[PDB]
């Protein structure tokens, strides 16, 4: 989207700049899309950010890009590859001409934070030590500024018309991709860049949709959005009713409502997660839903549908954080009960933006 | 609608479990989904196999999806975890069960080869040394059997479908967003469980489609389609021509052409990628396109978009049963990136246009 003044992008440079220098961090290596979008203000493929402790960050993208990224961009230093190994090593020029011993990497779950290219840093650049900095990266971006969350608040309402539109179309005999396909084209249609929607007949965690499955008389039909505005997430999920349900899911339900109470107002600044987890866990033992529990109730969201404070030295719930409640199915053999929503952490309450 | 005969996919077991013993590699933890894909038959988000390399393979499933994923696939030996210390508590067990000293990992580019599972791998398994396994996982999936052949054969079909609709849609004041939502549902009504697609209106190499970017008059769109049927993909790439180009694109588009003409008549059985790729930049060199030249003209595609064997990232030669696409790189201009891209199965002596 690029929208964003380019002020705030700038200073998060500067703040992260001094965080490497705490941690005696002489250069960082961002090969992450989201952190790369942190620092730079634009989603670009292949993110390749060069941040040393003292100085001018340089951008690395493909010939013919550097006007394109400069026009969506405040970064200048931007250098241009035809190939892969020219990347490489123009990755290591900067780091010998900074003469940097110790670069830090993100050590996190997302492109291009593959093993390949961790594979490839080390021996192209064989003598250097490599850091963790996802603590310091993820650490800035637990507490958003209010530019980032009313990027939220949008994408909270294009979540709203996905599931509307989902809710008008979930009918006996539709498949999971059929519906799913409906849902990608309303949240694509009113600026979503990067969705992911999961759409499931059977109980399934991660439910991307299959072709094959399709919606029975007498079912439930569990849908989980992610949907962005300005690269910035909001998560929703429902668990729709087709006709009547057994007893089973009836309950299920009953037992998840009852849990998401309990997750809400125990979900204030200062408790930790695990003392929550706590409480949910005993839940559903007392309710005979031991053996359909699930641990991690909540996730942080913001660049990332899932990010820090993620479960895959306790961090406790601080003032604006954005947090998605509840993240965990209850796992029945007709489906995974789920009902999430993204809420703003604030002063002592959460206030609900889905 | 076979998602796949299950004597498939056993016998790629048993023959990855050899690859292992040839290399003294006593276990393989297999964390990227294409692979787990073509080991165990099926799609199953956050993919867990542990591979021995004497006896059966064990896949890790969240509580409550051990009897659909059974279902789904031939493997029998199914283990749930509520929480991730479980399924990381389990992991260990079986590597010290097994007695294994070396554990192959893939060292990928896709999910889930991420950094943070290799530091949690080494940090929760001290004792264990680790070891690249991406060079036998591709090796086995470079070459194609007839039934992988037949699922890319029809996701072609399916690629023929969304370029369809989208020269329909191409109009000037449309964003590359717009038209690639109308693109990702075409696929998805047909089949297709994880496409993607690329439209630019301005030179990019990898062209996630942009809401505020809209589509000229006098003006170039590049897109770009993988799609999948039964996990296999299928790669074709088309640039349109909006109203009248100018004389830059009409040599691009032309030099192109020309371009192709080399990489399908110098892609023959038995010759080294490199050795065309070679040709290439020295054709784009002479007519003044060094500066929108871009390495890697081919790529495999099956289980993946982009999947080995590749010039630009092992000196593999063309063989027999192969599946590539041509041309994978696209000509910079300032107006776009000039692709054209079409998935063609190596033959004997001639490549067949899938697409
Ligand atoms: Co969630
Ligand atoms: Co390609
Ligand atoms: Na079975």
């Amino acid at each position: 989207g690029t929208r964003g003044n380019q002020k705030i992008f700038r200073k998060r440079m500067e703040r992260f700049q001094e965080a490497l220098k705490e941690k005696d961090i002489d250069a960082a290596v961002i090969r992450t899309l989201s952190t790369f979008i942190y620092l730079t203000g634009t989603k670009w493929l292949r993110p390749s950010l060069f941040v040393p402790a003292e100085g001018e960050p340089t951008v690395f993208v493909v010939k013919g890009e550097a006007e394109e990224f400069k026009r969506r961009s405040w970064i200048e230093n931007v250098v241009e590859f035809q190939k892969v190994e020219d990347l490489m090593a123009g990755v290591v020029k900067l780091i010998q001409s900074s003469g940097a011993r110790r670069v830090g990497l993100e050590f996190g779950v997302e492109r291009d934070a593959y093993l390949l290219f961790f594979k490839m840093f080390q021996r192209l650049n064989p003598t250097v030590e490599v850091v963790d900095i996802l603590d310091i990266t993820m650490g800035m971006r637990m507490i958003k500024d209010e530019w980032e969350i009313e990027n939220i608040r949008k994408a909270a309402k294009i979540a709203n018309k996905g599931m509307k539109v989902a809710e008008e179309i979930i009918k006996p005999g539709l498949s999971e991709l059929e519906i799913a396909a409906e849902i990608y084209r309303e949240l694509m249609l009113n600026g979503s860049e990067d969705p992911k929607v999961y759409v499931s007949t059977t109980p399934r965690a991660h439910a991307e949709p299959f072709r094959d499955l399709k919606v029975k008389e007498n079912s439930v039909v569990t849908v989980v959005i992610g949907t962005d505005w300005n690269h910035y997430y909001a998560n929703m999920a429902r668990t729709f009713v087709v006709g009547e349900p057994n007893e089973r899911v009836k309950k299920a339900i009953e037992v998840k409502e009852k849990a998401l109470e309990i997750a809400l107002e125990e979900t204030k600044v200062g408790v930790p997660l695990n003392s929550v987890e706590r409480k949910l866990f005993q839940f559903f033992k007392e309710n005979g839903f031991e053996d359909s529990y699930l641990a991690g109730y909540t996730h942080g969201v913001g660049l990332l549908i899932e990010e820090p404070p993620m479960p895959t030295r306790a961090t406790k719930v601080a003032e604006n954080m954005v947090l998605s409640i509840i993240h965990t199915p209850l796992m029945i053999p007709e489906g995974a009960i789920k009902h999430e929503d993204t809420y703003l952490v604030k002063k002592d309450e959460l206030e609900k933006l889905t």
